[PDB]
Formats: structure tokens, C-alpha cells, sequence
């Protein structure tokens, strides 16, 4: 007896205990999304099974390094071989599985690398001749209540991978039951010849003793097996049987081509930049060899120390949300060791097929037209350092350094160099999302060149027709409605999968055309920004090595990296361009992306001049977020130009017609939907609204360290005064907002920062600010009669409120409301003895 002591404890165990025990303290991956998307026909990004994740756990620790020809016996739907398709050093993948009634048939998928992946069904790998291969995977092994049975099957598959192994071969072989001495004897033999060791995957459920014979591992067999046997036993009795959740594998998209992938850098530009990082180390520096990067250019690494609080005031006043998981889990921070590297390899380590010649012309003329149209009633310019320092409204405190005078001599050095045509301190530092931090000095230069776009309001709706820059949420809704009035098809709000990684080099050269309309000292500077630091970036990213974390530095030309405040401009620009070119395609201006006939290149030019402005007004565009009401619904199939520019829509098959909204109130825009609210006096309001959990959860989270109690309480007061001015139409949030203000000293000025208009920051009475923004100043309201009690401002309907997230009618919330006064005093008592107003209605 051994781990068989485990198996009878398990076989002798009820149905529900079994399911409880199965997923206890194990690691799981959220498959709800992929499983729903694969039914809807989405044939890329998604993994086809839990298997991809499982295998990724081995690969990212180098326990298997798949490479070359990859045979995959018992490939099932394809989880392992698809995953292997996108891996760097892999050149071919063949998957063989039985298939047939009772077994899994493979799933076809446009997953990254799929072109190198041949899955065959109707194949008994026990009956087929071996083939040359450089890495061999196998995942066969039927479990059974009976341990002797499984050793049988386990030994069968062990006797099979041996025919396929050579001695240099890489492998990952499931050992269904490694605790029987039948298997413990053969595995020792096998380990003597071919090496490796058994390794347990934490994503395996507790109901199977699977261990994987993986090539690049080492260790003693019997002990490794017994370690797992007691770990699985311990877990029968485990208190706290919740399961930890990983996000699933993002398996990419599109085909793989040895020639086309891989950056050829122009080290005559990124150069003076890298060897500077080198010198700042040169000791710990080393050119790693197993670097993961496959679409970026590697250069070297160096040591680096590996690298959100709850707001008690808000939290104490939102007690019914202490058990909603979509609220309390936003405060948790998911610091897996490979978690950053995973987002990089799946989402940023991607390439985009260069557009066709005809796409490129369409873009170049539309951009050429647009930049001119944007600059009719506007003129570029540099932006002062004093102008820059002025944003002392949010060394080691960009403020403190904004005057260390030294600073401006350092910014002064490289700035001449940009004028000569080089940089040295213009590197990005990377940190589901990525943010490309940059040196506080470098962000000056780019502000001094391109600051004018975000500072003279070039994408203001009034100046660029499609923009919504500088429009509060109390206007975007009326603006969408204004578009719905336009006569045409349905409203389309397609999102792009990972927009910034989809910026092409052509995209960047097109946007650089704003330097046409510049000239002088200025132009040369805004030429360096574009050419030197936008089209030719160098980046630092951390990465975990078996020698401890290192900071690789890599470089890539493609994609959008820049100041999150400057990229907004260009993203709107190019998206405006892209949505125009799509509108064309639907209307029929041009008919092929490969060539633009001279007589079509004219139609494009005409249309642009004859209706271009009108087409722009059919669009609400904020960066990659867009809303389009075109002439007819032929827009919903005009996908050739969209796809070829790289702006691949998110969450449907590449050539699936887009779905249009026939009710603007459901059109998602700027992370909100907008309801149409009618007062008791019958004036109509268009109000912003979103899942109320993302609102509560946001408000209960604090930025940074050192928040005192007076700050923590003024941050909550910001969130509350914002709720009552924007989300006043939701019961919970207006109650919670009133509670917060009754519990924070009424004389304290809210100061902090909510999101990214901010009328809720005044210390005025909120009802006054309400009347200003919603009545005496929105244009969509001609009757300027003031409302003089909160009992005049309306709510959504009950059913809408609880649909958009409310808790009204749940007993816990009802209890929260009867006692809100007890809660306000808990917090007031905590704050101390100050002057409090009482906003709660009776
Ligand atoms: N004799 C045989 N020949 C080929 N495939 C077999 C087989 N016996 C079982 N299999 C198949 O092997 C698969 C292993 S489970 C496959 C999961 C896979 N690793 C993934 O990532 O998706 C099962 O679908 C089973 O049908
Ligand atoms: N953060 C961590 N904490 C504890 N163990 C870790 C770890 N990260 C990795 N490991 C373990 O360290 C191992 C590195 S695998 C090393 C394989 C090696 N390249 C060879 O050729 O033999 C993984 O198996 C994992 O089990
Ligand atoms: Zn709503």
C-alpha cells in the first residue's frame, strides 16, 4: 500500500464531497469566456481546453522547452499543440488523437501559429509508426476507480513514448498513476536512460494523481511521488477549500512566418540609447540566451529587485457590498511570478501583417486630408517649460525635480541631441494591461513638441467633429443621442482587440504627417519625437530567471508607446481615419484593398471633400473607443480595410458582420451606457450609467501610501459628490453618497483625483452644482427653471436600477438603509468631533 491509501479514501467518498474535494486549494483557470466565445464561433485568442494553461505552467518554468517538430499524442481538441504553435522555437506541430464517438474531436482555430499545427483524428497512437521529432508530448491516461487498471494503462503509454523518444528529445508525458510499483519501477528505468523527473501540475484537480514526466526536470522518483501522495491526502481534511484562479491562456491570432516575424532594428538610432543602459551596469550585465521574446529585439539584462489599499471610510459605509465578490476582489492584487511576463508574451509579443498597397494609400490620403482639416482653425506650437512646470497640479517627486535646475540642464542635453538626431535617456519602462512609464524629462520633450494637441483641444468635438475631448459624462450621452438623430443605419460600437499593439508603422508615419503643418525649431523636435522615440522605441521589462529577476531591455519599431496623455490624441486621430476609411468601404467608394485605381483614388479624394465632414459628425470617438452611425447598414460588413489596417474587431470572427444597435441607450461608449431620464416636470435628461459594482469597488480603493484619515475621508467625499452629480439616478449610489457626506466633516474640501470635467470637486452645495451642470448649462435643455429639492431629481426605474447593478429589494440592502445612521456615526466617531451636516432624507 502507498498512495493507494489515497485512492481508496477517494473511491470511498460521497458524490458531493467528491466534487468539493476535486477543486480544493488547486489552481483553476476561468474558462467561462473562452467556452462562450468558442460557441459564438470565435476561432482565435481562445484556448480550446484547460490543457493550454496546464502546459503553459510547464513551459514558462522551462520544465519543457518545446522546439522543432512537436508530436502530440492524444491531442484531443488541441490544447497542447495549439499552445505549442505560438511558442518561439517551434517549427511544426502534429497532433494525433483517437476521436470518434466517446472521445474528443479536434477544434479548428485561427490561434497564433495555427498554420504550423496539423491535427489528425481517427488515429490510435498505440498502432502508428514513430516519426522523427524534437519534442514529444503525450497526455493519454484514462482514470479508473481501480488502481491496477490504471497502472496497466499507465504502463501502456509509458511503453509507447519510449518508442518515440530519442536521447536528445524534449518531452512532457502524463503518468496517470505514478504511485503503483508497476509504474515506480518502469519510471526509474526510463529516468535512468532518458532523464527528467516526475512533476505535479498545480492545475490538475485533486481527484487524479497525475504527474508529468517532463524532460528538463530532475529529482528522485519515489520521493516526488510520495510528496504528492501526502499532499493529496492532507487535502481531504483541508479547511479553506477555495480555489485560486488564473486568467486563461491568450493564444494570439494570425499565422506565423519565420521571415516576417522578428524585428530588424535600426541600431543606428536605438544605439547610443542601449550602451548607456549597459554602462550603468556592465558588471551584472549579461546577454541571456533563453530570452522569450519572439517579435521584439533582445539586447541584454541586469539585476533588479522584483517589483492598492482599501478606503475604510467608504468601505465602512458600503457594508452590504462586503460579500459581493466583484467588489471585494478589485482590492486584491494578483502577484503571480509569471503574471506580467504572461501579459507580455500573449498581448504585446505580437506582429501585424503590413497592410496592402491600396490600404496604405487610402490611409495616407485620409490622414493627409484629416490633419489639414484639423488645422484649419488651429495652428501648432511648442509648449513652455513654465507651461510644463505649471502642471504642478498632478530626485523623486516630479514636482521637486521640476525645479532642481539640474533637471532642465539634463533635459537640455538630450534635447540638443534630438536636434542633432539621437537620444540616450528616452527609454520606456514597462509595468491584462501594460503602461509604458517614461523618464520625467523625456515626457517633457514630447510635451514640448506634441503638447499642443491635448492643450489647444484639437480633438475637441467642435474642432474635429468626431472628437469628444473635454466633454464630461453629462454630455457624452446627449452627444450619442445627437448622433442617433442622424439618418442612417444602426449605431456600431466595435472595439478593437488590443488597439495599441495594433498600431502599425504606417499608422505612425501617417500621424507624423502633422510635422508638415509645423516648421522651424519646432518641426525638428517633433520629428525626433516621432522618428526617434515613437517609431523606434527601446523598452525595459522585468523577467524571472532561475537566477532571480532580471530587467531585459528590448526594442521594437511597431505599436503605440507614449505618454498616456499624448497617445489619446493620436489614437483618436488614427481611429477617426480608420472609421472614415471603413465608412467609405461600406458606401462603395473603393472596392479592393490591393490596388487603388487612379479613378478610385479620385472618388476617395472627392467623397472626403464632399461629405467627409458630414461623415465625421456621424461618429463619437475617444481614443480607441468609437461610435459610428453610417449611411446604411452596409457598414456592418465592410471589414477588408478594417482588418487589413490591423484594427481587428474584438470578440467575433474576423469576417463576421458587426452587430448594430437600434437603441442608442444601449450603445456602450467610454465605459458607460446612457439612460434617457424624464423628470417629474417632463424635462429629459441623458444620464451616464455603468455596472454599479465597478463604481462601489472603485470607490473603496485608495491610491498610494501615507493616506491619513483626513485624506482617506476626502477621497471618499470626492467619490460621493461625484456619485450624486453623475450617478444620482441610482438608489444605492445616491444613498451611499449622502451617507458619506453626512460622515465626513462638511467643511472638508475633497481633494485627490477620481478618474481620467470634474465639477464634483467644489465645496458648493451639491444641489447647486447639479442645477448648474444639468439645467442652467446643458444646451439640450431649454427650460432653465431651477429645481430646488433632491426630491425633484429622478431615479431610474427600479427594474433598470437592479439590472444595471442595484441591490434595492434585497433584504441586506434594506437593512443597510434603515440603519444608515448607525453607520454614519461609526465613521463620524472614528473621524473625531467636527462639524457635520446631515444629508440623509427622512
Ligand atoms: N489510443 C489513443 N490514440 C490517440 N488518442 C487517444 C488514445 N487514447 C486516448 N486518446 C485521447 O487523448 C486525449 C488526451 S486528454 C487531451 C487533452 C489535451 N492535452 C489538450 O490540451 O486538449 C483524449 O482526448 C483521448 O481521446
Ligand atoms: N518562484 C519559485 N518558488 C519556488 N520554486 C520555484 C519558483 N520558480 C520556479 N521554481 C521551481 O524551479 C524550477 C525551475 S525549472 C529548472 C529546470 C532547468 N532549466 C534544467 O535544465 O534542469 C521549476 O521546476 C519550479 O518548480
Ligand atoms: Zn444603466
Amino acid at each position: 500500500t502507498l498512495g493507494e491509501k489515497w485512492k481508496n479514501r477517494l473511491n470511498a467518498l460521497g458524490k458531493s464531497e467528491f466534487q468539493i474535494y476535486k477543486k480544493s486549494g488547486i489552481q483553476e483557470v476561468d474558462r467561462t469566456l473562452a467556452k462562450e466565445g468558442i460557441k459564438r464561433g470565435e476561432t482565435d485568442h481562445h484556448a480550446v481546453s484547460r490543457g493550454s494553461a496546464k502546459l503553459r505552467w510547464f513551459v514558462e518554468r522551462n520544465l519543457v522547452t518545446p522546439e522543432g517538430k512537436v508530436v502530440d499524442l492524444g491531442c484531443g481538441r488541441g490544447g497542447w499543440s495549439y499552445y505549442c504553435g505560438g511558442l518561439k522555437n517551434v517549427k511544426e506541430v502534429k497532433g494525433l488523437t483517437k476521436g470518434g464517438p466517446g472521445h474528443e474531436e479536434p477544434i479548428p482555430m485561427s490561434t497564433y501559429g495555427w498554420n504550423l499545427v496539423r491535427l489528425q483524428s481517427g488515429v490510435d497512437v498505440f498502432f502508428t509508426p514513430p516519426e522523427k521529432c524534437d519534442t514529444l508530448l503525450c497526455d493519454i491516461g484514462e482514470s479508473s476507480p481501480n488502481p491496477t487498471v490504471e497502472a496497466g494503462r499507465t504502463l501502456r503509454v509509458l511503453n509507447l513514448v519510449e518508442n518515440w523518444l530519442n536521447n536528445n528529445t524534449q518531452f512532457c508525458i502524463k503518468v496517470l498513476n505514478p504511485y503503483m510499483p508497476s509504474v515506480i519501477e518502469k519510471m526509474e528505468a526510463l529516468q535512468r536512460k532518458y532523464g527528467g523527473a516526475l512533476v505535479r501540475n498545480p492545475l490538475s484537480r485533486n481527484s487524479t494523481h497525475e504527474m508529468y514526466w517532463v524532460s528538463n526536470a530532475s529529482g528522485n522518483i519515489v520521493s516526488s511521488v510520495n510528496m504528492i501522495s501526502r499532499m493529496l491526502i492532507n487535502r481531504f481534511t483541508m479547511r479553506h477549500k477555495k480555489a485560486t484562479y488564473e486568467p486563461d491562456v491568450d493564444l494570439g491570432s494570425g499565422t506565423r512566418n519565420i521571415g516576417i516575424e522578428s524585428e530588424t532594428p535600426n541600431l543606428d538610432i536605438i544605439g547610443k540609447r542601449i550602451e548607456k543602459i549597459k554602462q550603468e551596469h556592465e558588471t551584472s550585465w549579461h546577454y541571456d540566451q533563453d530570452h522569450p521574446y519572439k517579435t521584439w529585439a533582445y539586447h541584454g539584462s541586469y539585476e533588479t529587485k522584483q517589483t492598492s489599499m482599501v478606503n475604510g471610510v467608504v468601505r465602512l459605509l458600503t457594508k452590504p457590498w462586503d460579500i459581493i465578490p466583484m467588489v471585494t476582489q478589485m482590492a486584491m492584487t494578483d502577484t503571480t511570478p509569471f503574471g506580467q511576463q504572461r501579459v507580455f508574451k500573449e498581448k504585446v509579443d505580437t506582429r501585424t501583417q503590413e497592410p496592402k498597397e491600396g490600404t496604405k494609400k487610402l490611409m495616407k490620403i485620409t490622414a493627409e486630408w484629416l490633419w489639414k482639416e484639423l488645422g484649419k482653425k488651429k495652428t501648432p506650437r511648442m509648449c513652455t517649460r513654465e507651461e510644463f512646470t505649471r502642471k504642478v497640479r498632478s530626485w523623486k517627486s516630479a514636482r521637486e525635480a521640476v525645479e532642481d535646475s539640474g533637471f532642465w540642464e539634463l533635459v537640455d542635453k538630450e534635447r540638443n541631441l534630438h536636434l542633432e538626431g539621437k537620444c540616450e535617456t528616452c527609454v520606456y519602462n514597462m509595468m491584462s494591461r501594460a503602461i509604458w512609464y517614461m523618464w520625467l524629462g523625456a515626457r517633457f520633450l514630447e510635451f514640448e513638441a506634441l503638447g499642443f494637441l491635448n492643450e489647444d483641444h484639437w480633438f475637441s468635438r467642435e474642432n474635429s467633429l468626431s472628437g469628444v475631448e473635454g466633454e464630461g459624462l453629462h454630455k457624452l450621452g446627449y452627444i450619442l443621442r445627437d448622433v442617433s438623430k442622424k439618418e442612417g443605419g444602426a449605431m456600431y460600437a466595435d472595439d478593437t482587440a488590443g488597439w495599441d499593439t495594433r498600431i502599425t508603422l504606417e499608422d505612425l508615419k501617417n500621424e507624423e504627417m502633422v510635422t508638415n503643418h509645423m516648421e522651424g525649431e519646432h518641426k525638428k523636435l517633433a520629428e525626433a519625437i516621432f522618428k526617434l522615440t515613437y517609431q523606434n522605441k527601446v523598452v525595459r521589462v522585468q523577467r524571472p530567471t532561475p537566477r532571480g529577476t532580471v530587467m531585459d531591455i528590448i526594442s521594437r519599431r511597431d505599436q503605440r508607446g507614449s505618454g498616456q496623455v499624448v497617445t489619446y490624441g493620436l489614437n483618436t486621430f488614427t481611429n477617426m481615419e480608420a472609421q472614415l476609411i471603413r465608412q467609405m468601404e461600406g458606401e462603395g467608394v473603393f472596392k479592393s484593398i490591393q490596388h487603388l485605381t487612379v479613378t478610385e483614388e479620385i472618388a476617395v479624394k472627392n467623397w472626403l471633400v464632399r461629405v467627409g465632414r458630414e461623415r465625421l459628425s456621424r461618429m463619437a470617438i475617444s481614443g480607441d473607443d468609437c461610435v459610428v452611425k453610417p449611411l446604411d447598414d452596409r457598414f456592418a460588413s465592410a471589414l477588408t480595410a478594417l482588418n487589413d489596417m490591423g484594427k481587428v474587431r474584438k470578440d467575433i470572427q474576423q469576417w463576421e458582420p458587426s452587430r448594430g444597435w437600434n437603441d442608442w441607450t444601449q450603445v456602450p461608449f467610454c465605459s458607460h451606457h446612457f439612460h434617457e431620464l424624464i423628470m417629474k416636470d417632463g424635462r429629459v435628461l441623458v444620464v451616464p450609467c455603468r455596472n454599479q459594482d465597478e463604481l462601489i469597488g472603485r470607490a473603496r480603493i485608495s491610491q498610494g501610501a501615507g493616506w491619513s484619515l483626513r485624506e482617506t475621508a476626502c477621497l471618499g467625499k470626492s467619490y460621493a459628490q461625484m456619485w450624486s452629480l453623475m450617478y444620482f439616478h441610482r438608489r444605492d449610489l445616491r444613498l451611499a453618497a449622502n451617507a458619506i457626506c453626512s460622515a465626513v466633516p462638511s467643511h472638508w474640501v475633497p481633494t485627490s483625483r477620481t478618474t481620467w470635467t470634474h465639477e464634483w470637486m467644489t465645496t458648493e452645495d451639491m444641489l447647486t452644482v447639479w442645477n448648474r451642470v444639468w439645467i442652467q448649462e446643458n444646451p439640450w435643455m431649454e427650460d432653465k427653471t431651477p429645481v430646488e429639492s433632491w426630491e425633484e431629481i429622478p431615479y431610474l426605474g427600479k427594474r433598470e436600477d437592479q439590472w444595471c447593478g442595484s441591490l434595492i429589494g434585497l433584504t441586506s440592502r434594506a437593512t443597510w438603509a434603515k440603519n444608515i445612521q448607525t453607520a454614519i456615526n461609526q465613521v463620524r466617531s472614528l473621524i473625531g468631533n467636527e462639524e457635520y451636516t446631515d444629508y440623509m432624507p427622512s
